[PDB]
């Protein structure tokens, strides 16, 4: 029996804060140095472990191919290191929305946008023929279209330039995570719910496989199956803001239940898995032998989860239906590269969602985290929308330790880390910043911060294993681990006794 | 993330087997040495960790006060030690039923039965005036009636004679547990459901506080409360085989809900707690500084648990009702002496009980184990009735690890050990003995036996703390820890995934 | 291979400081509270782990038998606990010199001195017939002469009164060591070099076995050997300030080499061992089951060590000669009670001693510590004379870790602790107190203090085993472990590389 | 204090046996499969941990550049894996003597010998102009002379072909060490004592830097120092079998003490260090992220060690003189690649060497192992000549743990492993094989074999750091750690007590 009052370190969970969006201007400039280093000081005073910042592709390689400028980000990291915080870098091969709302506009290298200018098919395309310019379609990962280099080669060269230019921070251990962007918002998914094309929650979304490079692939595949006459979904699949039932593809016993539907969804989902597999290999080769975690982000698509079609998840590329786990195979893939899974949604509660949405964020989180730990990989996460209430802090606290704390040692289930939405004035406001420091404490299980990177203490990155299209075994349905009902360590409460 | 296939030792749970009832004759004789040492060899071949044997008081101190004969038990232990098994000794200050059914008859020292012969009040008495001769009423713990010695002093002298005569086995570490008998069948309870007086499941039972020594105590207490005119229950409490509702004491809003009823139940239950407290102190003083666990046994009284009166538990001395945990204070008491709680019922399932019984064995087990771990003590257990089916083996397996195994280290919840009903021919039968060896393996979490006493590896016994009638704080209701639905490691099944 | 800059905790060695001699007046008064709590604050500011204080027998039981007053010592400990320091209590059953030099005079309970007044034989006596009143001769351990109680019983009752009155400090873990006094200055030895009787370094000393109770014992023993006509040493043994060679008992091939000499020395040394054995048993029984170390102090008698007679050691009671280890059997005895050996001399260097003295403090320390670790017990120590130079700090540092630090884990050889001479103004003087804080740091192996009682972290006291006059096996000569030449972590130096 | 009889695992040291020289014929054939698998079975029955085998370059790439055949070695490893032994593979880029003595003849790829046929300068050359064909001179590491590939590129391609073809054995963890050959006999040294050119112990040897590629380098370097007129040693340096004093270069106050001599030796020794640095980088890049140790072998050149010139060491390339550690910088270099140092000589005793030789093998071993552990790297080793006596087994046992065993945890100093000379009939002979099994037991510190690769349990290979010609700091003289006098665990003896 444990000694009363003794809380083992294994229960500690790192907590990082995301820095303001344009902390480094679209122009490679780092302004307001003084101010920023005052917020960082407060953040550190709150017991935070570190921060997560976007290393924008459209800024570093702005001037031209292979010519990178790390000057600013260098000052930014030295500043952070000076305040005693660890660093989570996101390799952002995407655009940071430049919509009316003014929020800083950071596209991808402009010279790339000029190539797609005469070759739209480099972007993800819906069936109407709209082109999304925030990320490069996977249909061109292995295509030589960018001044000699292929999409994948551009990704490695970037991470490689980053590895060599940040070697000192990496040696010292200041950089703890390398979050590899695999699509829009840096997430391994299709751009199925583009706000720029008229999407509004809770539309089902749209399939994004109509660029020419992807189509050809679909044609070759449909022929080797003996059904050369099969086509991709059409008006039957509907549009961005449709409902599953107003559709013929997602209605109960609809087209997705068909041999042809299963063949399409299998193809579309595998295509996304393979895109992830290939990007993470380059990431593995670039960081092997270093003490740092590599992670891919998987978005949480909870709307329509309680509908037989799991429509929203399907358009995004996750083939998750009854009797078919569409997440587990991703996790086995990530397992291959000894990578961590970062799930970007876990503060939400089923009741905070309109009934009309068929949303089930909690049940989603359980399945995803369960299939991750079942394939022996570390799972990390963050919140989706900004929040400063105790309700949100408690939900996140539940998910970091589904079975509460373990007084006998490391818990049975535990997330390796959580990154908080974003640092801001509304947060640093005396009031909020108070509740916050409480949440950070509960995150550390009432322990004091430990700059020794306890737990997630970066382990040496191992060389990848070897794949096989044997992921299909991974889709076997399974019972998710049982979740506690409420948090063990609430921010404004006492020991519920479980 | 853990390494696949690596099962940490912390998940291991010791499994012992109870030896045949009269393995040592009522006459201090150890017959059939040859046969027995062949069963022990099989038992050890099954991976069992050890065995539990009754060190009968009525055999060792048979000839007369202070004159003990450990000869036979000495041969028995040397034999066991030779077969490489650990030893769980029960200090049996009780009688082993000498009913018609022939099963060996072992009373308590006959010279004691001759004293109670002219002084019946030494035995537990019901209101009709029946005397139970299997154990000495707690009303005489501190009474000088036995040739100079008091009940408690007789208990310590016994354990003390046992400590000195078994010092070598204790030094070597062969004796791992000292199970201290506190009543009938060696359990801290009142003899409320005596089969010798006509009791048949699921009778509510009867209060056992009518001996003269206890009565006086009740009179003194009722007067200092200002209600000198209060009495103990009468015909209103009913008889052994009554139902809660046919009673006026246990009916909804019955007498037990009254100020007088609460005052009686509080008194009756505290009296049992104090009897335990005093017997375990003597046990502490006798074994301090030695590497061995001391444990008290608490019986599982599941019938009528789902009735507002918790009748059966009340007559046995456990004041467990809505908004009042009658087990937690016992556990805090046991915590004081760094003692382990042995719960004698945990293979049963709610469905194996007649609906008419209002029985809830599973919900009982949860509450008892939960309140034990909440007071920071080790909880151990055993099955109540003999069983050889996979259904029973799986239930016990669930309770030893309510949240399954922990691949990251010691589980969150885990029992320190389990002792199996009893070694017998029907068990050692090729068939059964097979299922059994499977159960032992799952008990060890598919690991190989570890004679190093892993986990429960006997720690040094610490001197007791100091009580206060501050147990009353312990009766505050609480949420029990959440239990998994099915076992993690079933005997004839695969990984349910939780 | 270890990680550079990582110093494992196992290399940490606790450092305590002795408080001023009369910190509690001969009159049970604790004056200058304010001042003292200012020194304690400085001491704690120096990183010290705790302090060691004399719990004088002549103060606590001054008024009369069994009537103890812990009032003052209670204030003293609460003050110390308030400054965050651990406590090493010495059960001082001796007198604290009340010589001309004024230094506070604290005798043993005056009522005892009045008994010896008519019975001088209670004190250790030399052959001239001088009586030493600082401690009770072992010849009366088992003699009922003190108002009903025996010497040993008076010792246990004292430690028992101390255990019950200090239970809270003991529970909390503030009291870490119980140093049990076994003679003059609290050391298991004979008062062979009494400064009160004219002794001046480096006299050989005198045997102290002439009180009547001891003599009788010697007569009974000499008769069962068949030499009833043997006598104790006479003028042949010389006097306090003689040299080994001017003697006939200690000259090469002198009387100590004889069958009669060996028989006397064997008897005299065993008598001291048994006195220790019996006092430590009482100490064991009183503190079993508690988290605290019990230790006996053995004085370092280095003069005449390099002479074949080891004269000084012989008169003190240590039968240490060529081919006979007179310390190892003491250590095996101490092993029996799971006790620690505190050696009171280990800062000295062979060169700081006059050549005429035949002194070998370093070689002594090696033998004593080696035989201690060989019998599996913890060895602790302190300096003999007050010192504030780097030479002394480095010697002590060598002996705490004879083989320096271990970057792979706990060192091979390591002392469990060291108590510094005594807190004083000449030490707290800005200058000295500086060198001191350096020494404390090196003691902790350049780590920061750890109030968690790391290493010596008080383990539960185990019940004693059982002796036999089989100590004689322990006198077999043996090679001491090899010692490093210089310290690993000097106060004013760098890594000598070993 | 440790528990008696408990030997911590950290004291365990792996023991491997070298397989017979041509276990795989010069013709890629694996004959006598049956016999061999019977010896392996005995070897495993002796508790050995594994075996070390030469993966000859002249066999695998015999047919032609880039065309490797791993067929045989594949059968050999599967056989070994079947017998439950770990594998130490030597990347042998050298020749295995094909002298008169018949012992199997295995040269390097014959097509390479045909190139050097018209270009002798690819081989190491002495001043008379003799060419050694057992290894490629470092003067051609970065020269494109081998059908497009450079020496270094040929080495990586080989290790890379080995990594990919042995991936399964590597994944499983059967291959534990990758011993990278850096010269003759696979050792980082110059071929200074070639038996093929008339060398006989204890000749001083000859400098091996006269090939044209090396000379040019020496000319460029001597000019930038402003002494363009300096030359390499001549007749003044003598010949293979000369004595240090009959020379003018190695005589006291000879040419090696001169500014010109120091400049030559500095250049010659650095050249060897850099050759090692470059070969180990390729090895690092090829094995990063895998759980396997990479090691370089440094030969033990003990003759003339006790002479001021350290002649033999100087000709071999180790600039080790008074006030200059010529080994430490090698170790700091090896530290850069997280590599292990394998010292090939450590059973010898100073007394087994002719006085005329000025040999000091023991003092050599101390310095080399000490400088290795001081630069934070693991040191391993083997014996130089075959031996089956207890004298030899005890010496090796001393060096594996210079300070014996540590009952408190991992020793202060400990070798990571030892590979035994070679499996043979004279060893497997009932007699010898007996003493042997004793030695293996003492190697494991009287523990039973642990196939879990305890201790050296292959850790993940980390990416290399980055060099600088800042090795020069490493040549600062230092005190080696102190060595125990005799072994802790002798094969035919008892506890010397240190
Ligand atoms: O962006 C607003 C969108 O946020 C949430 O959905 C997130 C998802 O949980 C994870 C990933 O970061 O992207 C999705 C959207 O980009 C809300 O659930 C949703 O209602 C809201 O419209
Ligand atoms: O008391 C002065 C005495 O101290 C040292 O001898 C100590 C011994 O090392 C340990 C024990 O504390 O008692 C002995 C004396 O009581 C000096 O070595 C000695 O020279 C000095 O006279």
């Amino acid at each position: 029996a444990p000694i009363p009052g003794v809380m083992p370190i294994g229960n500690y969970v790192s907590l990082y804060v995301m820095l303001p969006l344009g902390v480094v201007n679209a122009d490679n400039v780092f302004p307001d140095k003084e101010k920023v280093e005052d917020e960082l000081k407060q953040v550190k005073a709150g017991g935070c472990d570190g921060v997560m910042v976007d290393v924008w592709w459209g800024i570093i390689e702005a001037k031209g191919p292979k010519q990178y400028d790390w000057s600013a980000y260098r000052e930014l990291f030295q500043l952070v290191k000076k305040c005693g915080l660890k660093i989570q870098a996101i390799m952002s091969f995407h655009q940071c929305g430049g919509n009316v709302g003014d929020a800083v506009f950071i596209p991808i290298p402009q010279w790339i946008l000029q190539i797609g200018d005469k070759n739209p098919d480099i972007f993800y395309t819906n069936r109407a023929g709209n082109r999304n310019q925030e990320y490069l379609s996977l249909g061109v990962d292995n295509q030589r279209l960018f001044q000699g280099r292929t999409a994948l080669e551009m990704y490695r060269d970037f991470m490689e330039s980053f590895r060599d230019n940040m070697a000192d921070f990496l040696k010292a251990g200041d950089i703890v995570d390398i979050e590899v962007g695999c699509g829009a918002a840096g997430e391994l998914r299709y751009p199925s719910y583009p706000e720029t094309q008229g999407w509004v929650f809770p539309g089902i979304g749209e399939f994004q496989c109509y660029d020419k490079y992807m189509v050809a692939d679909w044609k070759e595949a449909v022929k080797q199956a003996g059904n050369a006459d099969w086509e991709m979904p059409g008006k039957g699949a509907g549009t961005y803001n449709d409902t599953p039932d107003k559709t013929e593809f997602f209605r109960p016993n609809g087209t997705y239940k068909t041999d042809m539907g299963k063949f399409f969804l299998t193809w579309y989902s595998n295509k996304l898995i393979i895109h992830g597999d290939q990007v993470l290999e380059e990431a593995n080769k670039v960081f092997v032998g270093l003490r740092v975690n590599i992670a891919a982000k998987v978005s949480g698509i909870h709307w329509w989860y309680n509908h037989v079609s799991h429509a929203a998840e399907l358009t995004a590329g996750f083939y998750n239906v009854a009797g078919r786990d569409g997440y587990r195979p991703i996790a086995r893939m990530l397992a291959r590269h000894h990578a961590t899974l970062n799930f970007t949604c876990l503060e939400m509660r089923d009741s905070e969602q309109p009934a009309e949405a068929k949303s089930a964020p909690q049940e989603l989180v359980q399945q995803v985290l369960s299939s991750g730990w079942k394939e022996y990989i570390d799972v990390a996460g963050e919140n989706a929308l900004p929040r400063y209430d105790a309700t949100a802090y408690n939900q996140m606290l539940l998910k970091l330790r589904p079975n509460g704390v373990n007084l006998n040692g490391p818990p049975k289930l535990k997330m390796s880390g959580l990154t908080y939405l974003r640092l801001s004035d509304d947060l640093l406001q005396t009031d909020n910043f108070e509740l916050f420091k409480k949440f950070v404490k509960k995150m550390h299980a009432d322990l004091d911060p430990s700059p020794n990177a306890i737990s997630p203490a970066v382990l040496e990155r191992s060389n990848s294993a070897i794949t096989i299209d044997e992921l299909m075994e991974a889709t076997k349905g399974s019972r998710p681990f049982p979740w506690y009902d409420v948090t063990d360590m609430p921010v404004d409460g006492s020991n519920p006794f479980d």
